[PDB]
């Protein structure tokens, strides 16, 4: 197994996947690494199994159809994994914890949002459809773009949004377009 956490790339107290060589800190894995279960399979393995059981799940989909899906167990897992993929980028640190807004010439957003809040919301089963999760994720970056205006710091929002969107299209097998 790897000797660093797959998500944050640090060593420490790691839990090892029994079906691939990845390792995780307890609260870096999403959901948090389970108390027992021997063997244990990580989220990357669980996602791979879904695809393998239903190869046609990788045929292309319309975003509008994906968003309206109810958050049954497999859609819940896919959103957990998509959230994890954003945390895997080190630039996610800027969007992880609750922000605050005091900048000359800007007003804070009406509805602040951050990754840890989405993480809690998923854990507490607060989203009933995929749309709920995706709207909150996109809101994180949209709030950032609006607040930071012409500062070059706006680019961090663009960059982390691109990681989100690429992973969304991959995980949910969105039909490729130009
Ligand atoms: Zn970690
Ligand atoms: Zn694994
Ligand atoms: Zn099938």
């Amino acid at each position: 197994n790897s000797n660093i956490c797959e998500v944050c790339n640090k060593w420490g107290r790691l839990f090892c996947c029994d079906t691939c060589p990845r390792s995780f800190h307890e609260h870096c894995h999403i959901p948090s690494v389970e108390a027992n279960k021997n063997p244990w399979s990580c989220i990357f393995c669980r996602i791979k199994t879904i695809q393998e059981r239903c190869p046609e799940s990788q045929s292309g989909h319309q975003e509008s159809e994906v968003l309206m899906r109810q958050m049954l167990p497999e859609e819940q897992l896919k959103c957990e994994f998509l959230l994890l993929k954003v945390y895997c980028d080190s630039k996610s640190c800027f969007f992880a914890s609750e922000p605050y807004y005091n900048r000359e010439g800007s007003q804070g957003p009406q509805k602040p949002m951050w990754l840890n809040k989405v993480k809690t919301s998923l854990n507490e089963q607060m989203y009933t459809r995929v749309e709920g999760f995706v709207q909150d994720m996109r809101l994180i970056f949209h709030n950032h773009k609006e607040f930071y205006r012409e500062d070059k710091f706006t680019r961090l929002g663009i960059q982390v949004q691109d990681i989100f969107e690429k992973n969304f299209r991959n995980i949910f097998a969105i039909q490729e377009t130009s």
